[PDB]
């Protein structure tokens, strides 16, 4: 029984389906692939196109995940899609509309056409399978976390007819016991407040990071205004007919400002993102012990994409209302792209689920066979120094215990937001130097963020607070307390309020992980490591050896560990030899704007990513006439050469282009297709 | 006692307050200018910018309006603004929260900074005033009815809490009677349907011009899924969940295909927008039946910008609920910024209003005096050939009469959509075939769209039924029946039902005009001429003497009157004459994208104007070269010279940019002050 999951909207890669498409219309594309009831493969798009949360259709993650798999397109048995097909093709007639030039193409043609184009496979109409929005979210929750029955609940942003789901399952069936409206959406709640901070779609974690800075107590009566806790476990927010934002109209007419681009975060922001994130934790609370005594039930999963509030998880794992939780590592789209696969094969038969709780997120494609690295990092030579250690988990955890900053890319990428030591950085998690070490400098994010430890199983409970139930840690899903006798020795990972993201791995959940830090525990009595995503700020998590290599190459770490080669950045690295290459969604653009007197203003050139919410770059009239004649084959010496010279100051140009990556930038050739390393 | 009524937003000439603001945020900005009660000015920004509906900040419109009063700003009493300030100030606080870079300026420091950086005119806080928008569309519709009492409805997408409003009104005095939340809007329902037409917003009034075409019955049952008539004269719309329009999930589910930019028809399309039309009218309908019985009111005054449907009008006219139906030129928000400066007026003491009812919208800026309009035309020599009739009336009535299409601008642009002998192109009405040919060679639009008869009072009841309700009819507010035996004979301005959106011109509402008419009627026996708006599909009725000129030599017009000249085109128009300019939202790109193999696409060039909604077009290579050297005083035939002549295929491609108006085209100089 094999059966494609997707979620996600139908661009192609260099054009969108209507031009700018909303970032929010369906967003973080994946594909999954269920084999036997067991999730065999998972990509998120945004790995391989490297367009955050991206909406593009998720091809490649198509491709990837059949290679994992070594099934054949025409293998594949069904189709789930995590949307009703009346929903989904209702949304694109409404974009048809408001763009007239765009074809009525609704979404059966859609995917056809992109899986025919893409991959030569001729999908048939009775493969393809069309599935509620928070029953994907419920199967992907309740499925994977081991339990034979539970309450299921799932909050996002927007189901087809319900923001919010409770659910009773019990083995294969789930049974609704409750719903709310879309208006009622706590995450278009938190989203709609997100704004008023400087941030937008995406930016909720920091949001959540924020909050404990702040104080509750400032807005709680302003906050108090927009929603109602009622009986039965149910609650009202109060809209309004001015804006489409629930919080914005009453926050201006009591003087609050939202904050500007760059500046800093004042006592009031810090305030607001700490009474926010109380008054979604007071709602969700008062869900959940309605839904927990009316029920009966002990054990809790808890999908959609509000439960990657973390915080809000941790309040539920303490309340003392549920013996058990899970949460999925993709709790997002992405896991309602899953969860449909399950939907659809549900829907032909009985359903096959999975055996265990999962443990372990590393379900992405891998880095590639020892041969083909190697061969790869040589392409690589004129820019990085390669040692080939006899224990490559020794020497790092030795550098780690020295004080160093690691990049750690082992095997198949990790599946949802979180880094859990197939794609991550990390360094030693005692010092708080450490903090704004990594923030500032080498990630080049805010400075309020914390930083989440990953720590053994074995040592788990002698520095953080796991108490209230038994929550799983594998994926970072809860914060919990850090014990307060520890509080110091963990300096790097504690935030203000003395809580933390905790990983908790094992030799289970990652063997080569688990065993790095044991190894770090008994180097330095402290089996603790900072674990941060492998990525600098302009780009999803790194998936190939080339996107880590970049990645190394252009943030300041100190040293990374890929599939047991030790890389290190030489003296002055030849930008010359590397191939610049477009994305499929770079553009390069000469402009002239009106003057002043009516005359054609002087022209300025940039280049720029042409998805909504793309970056731009200003660049010299010498790159552009270089990047002009990139032809995806040439090297930037030669290319160069057109300009008189690939120049201190041209490098470095394009060296800031390239940390923004506008343009693909890597040794001539790839790696060639993904060797069958036997598993 | 002198107030200066605004609406619209506060974007720049050259830049939006947020980048792209959206077209919808604040649209038709227009100044008009009080003086004594009487509206003295008028004019929509966009005549002047030359952006259809333009959201930007009315600055020329004021400045215009100043002169034409002959009033410096700092004799301005009282400024009105057509929305209350919180409401506007929540709308903006909304941008900022999704525009992060932008600053947090709110619309009072906005409009004063406007108008001191514009025109030099530090404004004091306490004459700025901020007015609820339905009760300046109501002002601005009953005060100049007039009318010393009547029942006022005002319809349109949304006020700041209320979709409609019913007032009474006796003398000086609104008070309201009934009011409809905003999700119940009507306009709001015909613009979400005008977008299943492949239309957008301002092209309501093409989809009421389809629905005669259409069958209203094939709908008739689905759009009754979206309303439910109740009552005592309430209502209610049905919404979804699903996406921000009332209309489209419904008719998905049936299977309907939204139309394609530049595709036909099909009747599926004409039967929706009859089935829609009438879905309007009877609800319309509903509502006024109540309100005229419980109100008491014989008289009614129709604004807000769903007042421009001109059939739902008519069918007021002709549903016996009134004796007598008042609607103004400029119902939609213009009208509104007009009536905030009454409202202004009223809170600052007592109100002085119009002494009679308005005929003429002849109220923007003229085309300037006799010397500087001749010189001004000699400048154009290269281009054009000029005679100067002893009577150009005369001579226009015979050249309609020989089968001419003509231009006829003169004196003071008109005020609201619609163009009745002072910005207009007039033909004889008889011949079927003139619509067909002024639809497709000389205005560039849909086959199905009808066209206006003009009548001189004396002839009106001759051609059309007027009866019912006496309606007013200066300014094309009504549909009326064409009288069965006189279809035959207007061919070029009845309509597919029988009907015709007439004006009514007489020597007191546009002298001239009537003149014009009457002497067509005296050679021709058919004192009845059809007159469509002078402008081409790329731009808004023309405003100035080089607007006028310019739209002649770039849409297939005969012979052009202005001003008593007689222009026609050279046989050969020497175009290197001409002096480009980049408007101010002129962009010109040279643009890659990637290609083959994760290379740079190869070099495209494009022109675009920088606005939500904007035009955009390719330019060869050698005329983004030529366009890149503009300076804004050098001829187009000095420039060309760079690039090597202007060649005959330069001349071509530059002619077809100047009739999408992507960059300003005239002779060295200007008019000068008016
Ligand atoms: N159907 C659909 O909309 O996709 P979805 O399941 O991925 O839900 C995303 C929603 O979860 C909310 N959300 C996401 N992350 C969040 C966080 N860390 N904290 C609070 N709310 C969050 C986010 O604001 C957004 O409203
Ligand atoms: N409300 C506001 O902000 O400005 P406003 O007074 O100018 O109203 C615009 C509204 O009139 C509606 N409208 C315009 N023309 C219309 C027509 N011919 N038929 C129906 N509705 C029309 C249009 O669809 C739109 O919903
Ligand atoms: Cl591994
Ligand atoms: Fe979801
Ligand atoms: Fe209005």
């Amino acid at each position: 029984m094999l059966v494609l999951g997707l979620n996600g909207n139908f661009s192609a890669a260099d054009t969108d389906v209507v031009p700018q498409l909303g970032e929010y219309f369906f967003h973080d594309s994946a594909a999954s692939l269920i084999r036997d009831g067991e999730l065999v493969a998972a990509v998120e798009e945004e790995r391989l196109n490297r367009i955050k949360k991206t909406t593009k259709f998720p091809l490649n993650a198509v491709r990837e995940c059949l290679a994992l798999a070594g099934a054949r397109p025409e293998d594949v048995d069904a189709v789930g899609y995590y949307f009703p097909e009346n929903h989904i093709d209702t949304v694109l007639n409404h974009l048809y509309t408001e763009y007239p030039r765009a074809p009525l193409r609704y979404s059966r043609e859609l995917i056809r056409q992109r899986l025919k184009e893409g991959l030569g496979w001729d999908l048939p109409d009775e493969k393809l399978v069309y599935v509620p929005h928070h029953e994907a979210h419920a199967y992907s929750s309740y499925l994977h976390s081991g339990m034979d029955s539970a309450l299921v609940l799932v909050l996002d942003a927007a189901g087809e007819l319900h923001s919010g789901t409770v659910y009773r399952a019990e083995g294969t069936r789930l049974e609704k016991l409750a719903d709310y409206p879309v208006p009622k959406s706590l995450g278009r709640l938190y989203l709609n407040a997100t704004y008023l901070l400087g941030y937008g779609f995406g930016d909720e974690y920091k949001v959540m990071g924020l909050a404990p800075w702040g104080n509750p107590e400032t807005y709680r009566d302003t906050f108090a205004k927009l929603y109602t806790l009622q009986d039965n476990g149910e609650y009202e927010l109060h809209g309004n007919i001015m804006v489409p934002n629930l919080v914005s109209p009453l926050f201006y007419a009591e003087g609050f400002r939202p904050r500007r681009k760059g500046e800093p975060f004042t006592q009031a922001h810090r305030d607001f993102a700490a009474a926010l994130q109380e008054t979604v934790e007071k709602i969700v609370l008062h869900i959940l012990e309605y839904w927990a005594k009316t029920s009966g039930h002990s054990r809790l999963c808890f999908g959609g994409g509000v439960a990657h509030n973390s915080s809000l998880n941790g309040l539920i794992l303490k309340s003392g209302l549920f013996d058990e939780v899970f949460v999925h590592p993709a709790s997002h789209d992405a896991g309602a792209g899953e969860g449909a696969a399950y939907a659809a094969a549900a829907s032909l038969g009985t359903l096959e689920r999975p055996g265990k709780r999962l443990l372990s997120a590393s379900l992405g494609p891998a880095l590639g066979g020892r041969e083909q690295i190697r061969a790869r990092l040589a392409d690589w030579a004129p820019l990085i120094d390669v040692e080939f250690p006899d224990d490559a988990v020794e020497t790092a955890a030795g550098l780690l215990a020295e004080g160093q900053v690691l990049g750690w890319a082992y095997g198949r990428s990790e599946f949802g937001p979180r880094a859990l030591g197939h794609r991550s950085i990390v360094a030693d998690a005692r010092p708080e130097e450490n903090r704004t070490r990594i923030n500032a400098m080498v990630k080049k994010r805010e400075g309020f963020r914390p930083f989440a430890p990953v720590v053994t199983a074995e040592a788990a409970r002698d520095y953080f607070d796991l108490s209230g139930a038994d929550g799983n840690h594998e994926f970072m899903s809860f914060v919990v307390p850090v014990l307060p006798e520890r509080r110091t020795e963990l300096g790097a990972v504690t935030h203000v309020d003395g809580t933390a993201r905790v990983q908790v791995v094992s030799a289970e959940s990652g063997e080569r992980f688990h065993r790095l830090v044991r190894r770090f525990g008994e180097l330095t009595g402290t089996p603790v490591l900072l674990n941060t995503s492998f990525n600098n700020n302009a780009e999803p998590i790194v998936q190939s050896l080339d996107d880590v290599v970049t990645s190394f190459l252009t943030t300041d770490l100190d040293v990374l560990v890929v599939e047991d080669c030790l890389v290190r950045g030489k003296a002055s690295p030849d930008l010359g030899v590397l191939v610049p290459r477009f994305r499929p969604v770079t553009r390069l653009v000469e402009r002239r704007t009106a003057g002043p007197d009516a005359s054609a203003g002087a022209k300025t050139h940039e280049i720029h990513l042409d998805y909504d919410g793309g970056p731009s770059a200003k660049v010299s009239p010498e790159l552009y006439e270089l990047l002009g004649a990139v032809d995806g084959t040439t090297t930037l010496g030669d290319l160069a050469k057109t300009v008189g010279g690939l120049s201190d100051a041209l490098a470095t140009e394009v060296f800031a282009l390239w940390e923004q990556r506008f343009l693909t930038l890597a040794p001539a050739g790839d790696i060639g297709p993904l060797a069958d390393d036997g598993t």
